[PDB]
């Protein structure tokens, strides 16, 4: 593409992480843009989820420690980064490393939020698998020693 | 309008490295890097703009993914490969690279979008799983092994 605006759009559309912009409206942060990676990550098309609060990705799983941290940071206008349990349209659980950055528009006096979403399910599963295997090694060490004593 | 500023903020607060390159002869030279790419590689943008990204390989050129990337760029198709890369201070990291060629038929120039992710932590975890699976299998075999 030609100008730098077209290149900025290409960069956002080809990002592997989800990228969204929300706008403060009362008690919700309303989605006003989602990129293709977010549609693929969540299983929803943009027309289905634009102009909603993204909390719907939690389903009924609302009492998560990272949720209170996000709330406090948004309240204070500070960036944050937390891993949450979210659910795709098909219902499957995935682990979402969410990065939120508040940005204040000095022209219109309005606050926007940049959100970056990364599916870290595979890394979460791998680390759980390491811990399970380490526990199995510990049991094999106990068993070699119960055979030595 | 205000959407161009938002596009810019989206790219600048991305956690992955994001770059644009342009075809120039037989190589692809950087014309834009975002802040995460500078933090990821350890280089300031001004020191590496208008260079080909292959400098991140150092002298570590015997990697199969390099030829795969080269051929994909040669054919104008996207690709994705994990390479060993080196920061300015020399430290190794595993770089998962997503490259998308985009041809501008009006100005007859080819651009490339590149996404860079440090996957060092995930590579080490998957290796750790394979090593532990082998350890568990050998320890169980030793418990089963004949005593003759
Ligand atoms: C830009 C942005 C992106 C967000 N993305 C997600 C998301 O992908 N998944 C999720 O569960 N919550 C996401 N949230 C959080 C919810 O929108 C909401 O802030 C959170 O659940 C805490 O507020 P609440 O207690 O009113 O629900 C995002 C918030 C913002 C501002
Ligand atoms: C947009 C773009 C981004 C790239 N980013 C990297 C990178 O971060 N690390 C790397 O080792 N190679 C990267 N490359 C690949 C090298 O630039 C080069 O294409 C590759 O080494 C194969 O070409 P060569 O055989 O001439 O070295 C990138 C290529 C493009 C087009």
């Amino acid at each position: 593409h030609m100008i730098n605006a077209k290149l900025l759009q290409l960069m956002v559309e080809h990002s592997n992480d989800g990228i969204v912009v929300a706008e403060q409206e009362g008690n919700e942060s309303i989605l006003i843009y989602v990129n293709p990676a977010f549609e693929r990550l969540t299983g929803y098309c943009a027309d289905d989820i634009l102009y909603q609060d993204c909390r719907f990705l939690q389903g009924e799983d609302h009492d998560q420690p990272g949720i209170a941290i996000i709330r406090e940071a948004i309240r204070e206008g500070r960036p944050c980064c937390q891993v949450l349990r979210n659910y795709r349209k098909d219902g499957s659980l995935f682990w979402n490393e969410l990065s939120i950055t508040p940005v204040h528009n000095e022209a219109d006096q309005l606050t926007y939020y940049i959100g970056i979403q990364r599916d870290v399910t595979a890394q979460v599963f791998a680390e759980e698998r390491v811990r399970e295997l380490e526990a199995e090694v510990a049991e094999l060490r106990r068993q070699q020693g119960q055979a030595k004593h």
